[PDB]
């Protein structure tokens, strides 16, 4: 398109 | 499209 | 279309 | 209480 | 209370 | 048996 | 038996 | 509480 | 058995 954004994720965390 | 967002996201997470 | 949002999101949280 | 066990889990497991 | 546990956890396993 | 495969496998993909 | 092949797998995808 | 124990956890094994 | 093949594996992708 004109002002594309493609974010991908994946997380493992200890615990907030 | 015009201003295209595309998000993926997958996560494990310990506890909030 | 103008203003697309795709989000897509799976996750497995260890309690809240 | 007294004795309180507050145990929250989930996981996702390959295989047993 | 007096004596309190919290436990929270989220898990991947490969194959057990 | 004779010619044994055993494959287990767990997994968290942000987004393909 | 003969040419077993045991598969065992489970996933969590942020989106395809 | 008086004795508390909190506990987060978060895990990716590769196999047992 | 003969030919065993053990596979066991899990894995985080930060997106594709």
């Amino acid at each position: 398109g004109l002002f594309d954004i493609i974010k991908k994720v994946a997380s493992v965390i200890g615990g907030l």
